[PDB]
């Protein structure tokens, strides 16, 4: 790694967004040294679904003080699904413990999932305000799925920026939000991810696993959040937020991974 590299790879970026009718937000950081490859660092972008890391966490710091409540159970019904429920869908009736709830919101994205752990914490607020304690004051969730995916730009709601997403990554899966049992829990599940092959997974090298959540959205919204760990050196956090101009856009997985080859190219 060098600085040169590092600004070469910000000038990539500019390229790379150059080629796509919308933007691009990227920060990946080289935990090794804090060397940072950014692009629109500190614009507001919607984080669709990536914000499920950060809900994920929330609940996993309650349960540090919350006896057994990674065990309970939560029952819901047929009409209490939301659209995109691949795990709970399977699980009407008794439901599903609120650890089984967190691995399939991180690893499906399921939305009734995330909707049953906002709902637990006491609603959006409450993910904000877990957010604020581990020291993102950018971070605002505001609604439930799937209306946070959605338009209805200058709405502010539902976003953040990249730059306070991948400080809130790595403080989060590397560094020292969380208590060590409950840090391993979230990377255990994070790195089981299912819905990430295309996008950061995609543009680092085949030994690097990858702890990732994705999101998706109108207007295009393409995102993936996580952290790669190399066998042989500091992990490295990357945070991807793209979006589109056009409504009728679609995401682009090919500019999600290659703007991760950038950051891997550059820092190793
Ligand atoms: C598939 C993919 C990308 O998309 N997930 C959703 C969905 O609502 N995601 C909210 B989030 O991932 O931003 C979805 C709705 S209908 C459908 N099929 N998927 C995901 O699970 O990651």
């Amino acid at each position: 790694g060098s600085h040169m590299r590092n600004v070469a790879a910000e000038q990539q970026l500019r390229e790379l967004e150059s080629t796509f009718d919308g933007r691009l937000g990227f920060v990946a950081l080289d935990t090794a040294t804090g060397a940072r490859i950014a692009h629109r660092a500190d614009e507001r972008f919607p984080f669709c679904s990536t914000f499920k890391t950060m809900l994920s966490a929330a609940v996993l710091a309650r349960s540090a003080g919350d006896a057994a409540l990674l065990q309970r159970r939560i029952p819901y019904a047929k009409r209490d699904l939301v659209r995109y429920s691949p795990i709970t869908e399977k699980h009407v009736g008794a439901g599903m413990t609120v650890a089984e709830l967190c691995a399939a919101t991180l690893q499906y994205s399921d939305n009734t999932a995330a909707n049953l752990l906002i709902a637990l914490l006491g609603g959006p607020q409450a993910v904000t305000a877990y957010a604020r304690s581990i020291g993102d004051a950018t971070f605002r969730l505001d609604r439930r799925e799937t209306e946070l995916n959605t338009a209805i730009p200058g709405d502010e709601r539902d976003t953040t920026t990249p730059a306070a997403m991948a400080a809130s990554v790595r403080r989060l899966l590397v560094g020292d939000a969380l208590g060590t049992a409950q840090r391993a829990q979230l990377n255990a599940w994070m790195l089981g991810n299912k819905t990430g092959d295309a996008r950061i997974r995609a543009g680092v090298p085949a030994g690097w696993r990858v702890a990732d959540k994705t999101g998706t959205g109108d207007y295009g919204t393409g995102n993936d959040i996580g952290v790669a760990y190399p066998p042989d050196r500091a992990p490295i956090v990357f945070v991807v937020y793209t979006t589109m101009r056009s409504r009728n856009a679609q995401a682009r997985d090919d500019v999600i991974a290659s703007a991760a080859r950038i950051a891997a190219r550059a820092f190793v």
